[PDB]
């Protein structure tokens, strides 16, 4: 509270890694059906079923121009992109599949680097 400081991380590294993270992701094999804007003029429903549309590319310019405040902005920003996987593709379809692959690879991923 007001002038009770809580003991807070050191955040100067969070920027690089979780640019690391990103390119990570962006050159992993499943990363395909992540790496650009879904066409929402060539997929039918998805303009009207996804509310908040987010892949790589996007997520990367975000991060490039400060638009993340914090690591868990990044992080919200990243399970979108695998919520909104889940939410339109069968699990037992390529994107489908792809979506759980990535999901899985970033929460590791993540583990290793912040979670002590
Ligand atoms: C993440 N990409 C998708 O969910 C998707 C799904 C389909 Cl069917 C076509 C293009 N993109």
């Amino acid at each position: 509270s007001m002038s009770v400081k809580k003991p807070k991380r050191d955040d100067s590294k969070d920027l690089a890694l979780c640019s690391m993270i990103l390119t990570e992701m962006e050159t992993h094999e499943d990363a395909w059906p992540f790496l650009l804007p879904v066409n929402l003029k060539l997929v039918p429903g998805y303009k009207k079923v996804i509310k908040k549309p987010m892949d790589f590319s996007t997520i990367r310019e975000k991060l490039s121009s400060g638009q993340y405040p914090n690591l868990e902005t990044f992080a919200l920003d990243v399970r979108l992109v695998f919520d909104n996987c889940e939410t339109f593709n069968e699990d037992d379809s390529d994107i489908g599949r792809a979506g759980h692959n990535m999901r899985k690879y970033f929460e590791k991923k993540w583990t290793d680097t912040f979670k002590v």
